[PDB]
């Protein structure tokens, strides 16, 4: 079993999170999972949709037409967001809201925008891992503006994928591996080691209990390195 | 812990699958998970999208405007299918294709249409469980027409949900339970006991390993009753 | 002249109206005109569009993808309602509003949803005939809730079609007859024997006065059986 | 009973048909029904949609934003054609195809475009009456080009409306009358005096048999003047 | 160098502006630049979009399907306005607003609708030149209604094009010339001889300074005749 | 007159062009005009739209939701590209095609994608200036693949804007200046000093001849520095 990148089965790709990446957002990060590069921004808006309950957070995902090996059609000109985009967006939104105590956010709405500049697998996991850092920077801004009702950060959140490649569970899939793997798992967890999201899919041979547990265990292991990178970035 | 329906935590709702429900489809079933009633039809078409590889199977999901407690906007007049619909459709399509050896299906395309007539939770799981029966009836039709290349049925597939209600994992959620539960799990498995799909989401307290395993174990248990019902229906 | 179904020229198909068909709507009926099966629900909403004048009633029509012999494209995924759908919807809305004294309905809006589960001609006429029964059940609900300003039911309404098949006017067309007939008539009438809608179209030989009168007379005749069925259903 | 225009109940508005109105179309007419002014063009195209059977004819309807008393939203910017437009378009298409022996049209497709420059009721009837003249001019062009298979003109077609105003059936409704009338009738007939289309609708008191016959008789009467105007225009 | 129309390089096409063309608009003009015929209407509406600052003016452009040599698809049925339409609309809106002191217009919104009945080049320039006359008629109406805050007419505005045909700058391009020319210029100026819009584009040989100045000088020259025609029309 | 950035009236912002920016495109550049940062990629595709004549080149423009001071709605979710986007896209496409001898490009189609990562005025001019460099890199790739018919590069192309700020013509506008200026000019020129595009617009006081010439002269002056930067980047 030899991964295309020469990486070991339990080895993450080189990762880097850069804060204050673009100048307008209350929070802006360039997150890099190897060749996967995504810009995640957080935009604070006054008011809320239809609540009286707490604040709100919603997310959107986008890809540059040639962030991919083969050009992908611009959803703007096709006049419609595909199933994949909607799936990834919802995931991001759920994941980030799970990290917040919306009642302490105030009557504000946070807009998360994750745009893939260069894709090579795991854009959704990189997006969540990086968006969390951007989110924290944004909360510091709103706190400064005295627009919050306490510290809404419940707990850090990160994500990573796992897939069966050459019959072996490998961590943090790149495009080639994801294209070849018929069985994969996307996981979103917190600092406390709690799962907020687990999604496993099998196109051919169904994955059995031990198999799933094996993938789950590999993901948790690598999750620790991600939280570390997030903290390091926030302390830099 | 008392479920709204008075059902035990490990008890499925009354279930029934009726074949040859509507007269035009090559396969048509009315599947009932308690008050959740869905019509699942299979439409065989000659030819395939863009392949040379095998046949194909794709699925669509729909709900009647008042199949729900509160009227839901007709996607046709809104001129767009929402995120939920796209999510459910993709799941159904993946699940049913997993049940087939597309290479033995021939140069044909199977259209799966799952429409909710009355909803009360678990429309996607009922849809998959019932669609499989409809799919088998459809394969018998194509076989008769001598349009297949062997028996494409790899293995039966069924689905069920599980959620944390009143701090307890309960099987086959109705609308009230799903509305209250912040942690749930949707699972799609096969006869051999293999998973083809596992999706767990937590909006509040993240679910821990044992918790997930507990939900997974409850789902598998109830999955056996579903395969039984499917066989009984096909032998009737 | 032998109709495909073996039915006489002045014979309606077997008809049945089932009330309280699905559990959420204020009114819900399964109406059956032979093999044509439509679910008609009525959804009461507080308030009105842009009036100060009276209540309101609007209708929508839909078909399951395989409610037809040949699969029809789901308007939701095509992202647009076709001409036929809009035509049928408007007809239903006009027909049902004609049955009401909107000034006695109160500041409420009634949503009529007619979805074809199985089609075999006359879906629009079955829809109107059945929707009226559902509408009455809904009015009883609003009356109970003390949300009305008197009894808004002006008069019962029903509908039926007529077409020239094999050179002979035949009543209540099925799909085969409608497909073959180049001259047809759709009629919507009331208890008092008044017309609220008359639509005759000829694709080939134009229909002459006597011809139209003949079709009109045949429709009125069969209309009496429909009002009878509606009353019987409401008294059951 | 005094009509707004001072016109008698059986009196048509001043009518005029001008051929070769705009220079690009194979047929182009400005038809005027009083203050209702519509430009009807016919565009000949080589080939056909999906036939092997005959030629084809399809129609489209449009209104200038201020062809109406109150500005109406441009369907182009709303990105959608309303129910009214689709209804009128289909009617026009059916009406004009009824006038043709499509088998003698050849493998060609005729595009009918009816655009209202100034509206004051009866735009659809004026459209049909004028489009027929444009259609004939277009057929002469294709005949000259030797693109036809004989003379496809089966018979002239014209249209007019009738409505109950002040309790009296009046011929050729203007906007004010149509706005006030709760009962109206649109009719499309041929030279031979045959009906190709009859549509009567009642919003309040249903119209009875004699009433309908009365409206029908008034329409036929005025139809003769229209065929006369069409012939006069074609002989000019 | 011989222009298709036999016109000299510095000669405008025959031009005519007819006011009060259609009866509903507060301002309505038929403007004719040779075979290019456009109807320009102005619709006054009470209130404004999102301002507190002044009134507003916005414009829309449309073409009849066969106003062109070859039928152009109706944007209404395509459900979208093309790039060309949006470009022309914005230009018209900017041009006409430049002619107004919006602060003296009051809390009103003017809707400009320019629809091409017959096209032969320069529809956008004819549109602006004619819309200005319609705009003035509309202002007189609002003034009469005492809905204005003074005279908002800052200065008359007109437009014309210039292009390199056969290596020579020619004024007011028709369709054939515009189709052949790789270098053209559209200009919008005022009475005082000031430019509000200048747009030059070269598809092949880039145009040099002197070349541009030459085109600019030719346009200004012909602009005087246009202002003359506008005044003559308003004094008629 | 003091520009917000402290820049002189004839001083360009700091500019930088980085080639091979993202790894998938045949050409990819990050172009920076001060705080305006745009990624321009070129995607080579085999074949052409509807030609037999030469190759083709088309362009698309996009902005990240928070590439702007205030979040701008994602066109993908709005399901439509605004007027501004279409305008900029067309400009880019025209500009880049002007730089090519499409007959020497072969039966290929070049897709230009310009996405704004951070905006601060002049995104369209930066886009064109940078896209040209990306285009050249892409041509070298196709030449290597032996897919071209000679060297299609006719001449380098660059662009810059000019506007009246504080009554003075200033070069290369940032967002603040563009927001304040009522008179601006966008220009696209070639190496030979030829204009391929000139667009001047005035919202208030119309710009006179000398004024336009002054802006034009300032633009040409700064254009030389841009061609220099492009060459330097290609020789690096």
């Amino acid at each position: 079993m030899n991964r295309p990148s020469g990486r070991a089965a339990d080895q993450l790709r080189p990762i880097r999170i850069t804060r204050h990446y673009t100048k307008h957002a209350e929070g802006s990060v360039l997150v890099e999972f190897g060749d996967t590069k995504v810009i995640c921004t957080v935009s604070a808006e006054s008011g809320v949709p239809r609540f009286l309950k707490q604040g709100w957070l919603t997310a959107e995902y986008g890809m540059l037409p040639r962030s991919t090996g083969e050009r992908n059609q611009r959803e703007a000109s096709r006049g419609k967001q595909g199933g994949r985009t909607l799936e990834i967006q919802r995931l991001i939104g759920r994941s980030l809201r799970a990290a917040l105590d919306l009642s302490k956010l105030g009557e504000n709405t946070l807009y998360i925008d994750c745009d893939v500049i260069q894709a090579d697998g795991g854009t959704r996991t990189a997006s969540i891992t990086g968006a969390t850092v951007a989110l924290i920077d944004a909360l510091a801004v709103l706190k400064k503006r005295g627009a919050l009702k306490g510290n809404p950060l419940k707990q850090m959140v990160a994500a990573v994928s796992v897939g069966i490649y050459q019959g072996v569970p490998v961590l943090d899939l790149d495009y080639l591996e994801d294209s070849a793997a018929e069985t994969d798992l996307n996981v979103v967890m917190t600092d406390a080691g709690g799962f907020i999201e687990v999604q496993g899919t099998a196109e051919g041979a169904p994955f059995r209990p031990a198999e799933l547990n094996a993938m789950l265990e590999l993901a948790q292991q690598g999750m620790q390195e991600l939280f570390e990178l997030q903290r390091a970035a926030l302390a830099e």
